[PDB]
């Protein structure tokens, strides 16, 4: 519906969300990264914006 | 063409002009008002924006 709001000839701003990626390289801590991802993703079954 | 620029599904801002009115009441100077209007209107035959 944000494309429906855009193509209506009126002023419109849309609050959306994109697919947010996470990059883990080789020189990072491994335990805290997995702990952080598992902590943030299960929050309210992952219906938070972005 | 500003309506053509608006209805294209892209970000767009338009530099336009409206009909600009002048209100002259009874408690004004009369000579300087007419002098100002005739001075500003004949500038470049009145093709200035607004």
């Amino acid at each position: 519906m944000v494309k429906a709001a855009y193509s209506s000839g009126k002023p419109a701003i849309g609050v959306g969300a994109g697919n947010t990626p996470v990059v883990i390289d080789e020189t990072a801590d491994i335990k805290r990264a997995v702990a952080s991802v598992l902590m943030s993703k299960t929050f309210d079954n992952g219906v938070i914006c972005a």
